[PDB]
């Protein structure tokens, strides 16, 4: 903790690491994000203390308590990554924070806010994007910073709020681990939206073998996802970490 994750002298990677371990067995699979943790310290305490440990858990690099709500989550056996900053369309009426990473910036600067995120937490599998709509889109801006990611031995998620995103192109360019997120299971913030988005998201792993969803730590959304996640495995579907998908 306070040092970069970086591949092993045996070659054993962050996202081997601490991944959460699952059957092995064929059959429909499932990943389910939960992010923002680290934001509110009561969300933070009821993501904790309702999602079943086959949520994996996305860090806010800018939230508080991060060594508490981490050391707790690992004690459960959450599979865990770390939310990123980066430049929204809407920048800098909408701002993350300090350490958002800019398209205009050069590599040297986004490198370095990258690596004081990354040091706030260990144990993590991989990285994910909190927004990054117009960084996203910008091959220059984001290719040295999937390089870093690639090479340190995570995983990248995009949860594909943005369309234009260049991040699985990237990576199958340079050969990093990349997935897209399937489904946004709380666009609306409501009981029954969040039911139907997680039928979606059924409906998608079936057909495709596997599927990922990601939601925020929104009340509604711990409720919703902490009791559909207790009963998915009466329908043939394993809820798994996020690294034993992509």
């Amino acid at each position: 903790l306070g040092q970069l994750p970086v591949v092993g002298a045996d070659g054993l990677r962050p996202m081997e690491q601490y991944a959460r371990p699952w059957s092995g067995a064929r059959g429909t699979r499932v990943a389910i994000v939960v992010g923002g943790l680290g934001l509110s310290q009561t969300g933070s305490q009821k993501a904790i203390r309702d999602l079943p440990p086959e949520v994996t858990l996305g860090f806010a690099a800018s939230g508080n308590s991060l060594q508490r709500w981490m050391q707790d989550a690992r004690r459960e056996g959450h599979e865990i990554l770390l939310q990123i900053p980066l430049e929204p369309f809407g920048y800098p009426g909408t701002n993350p924070g300090p350490d958002t990473l800019l398209a205009g910036d050069p590599a040297k600067v986004n490198i370095d806010r990258l690596h004081r995120s990354m040091a706030k937490i260990t144990n993590y599998t991989g990285v994910m994007n909190y927004l990054g709509g117009r960084f996203l889109a910008e091959q220059s801006a984001l290719e040295p910073v999937m390089r870093d990611i690639g090479k340190r031995g995570l995983l990248f998620l995009d949860d594909g709020s943005s369309a234009q995103s260049l991040s699985g192109g990237i990576a199958k360019a340079i050969s990093a681990p990349q997935g897209f997120a399937d489904v946004l299971l709380d666009g609306e913030v409501t009981e029954a939206s969040i039911l139907r988005k997680l039928d979606d998201l059924e409906r998608i792993a079936r057909r495709n073998g596997q599927a990922i969803g990601v939601a925020s730590a929104f009340d509604e959304s711990i409720a919703a996802i902490s009791k559909w996640s207790r009963e998915a495995g009466g329908r043939g579907i394993e809820i798994v970490g996020v690294s034993a998908l992509v």
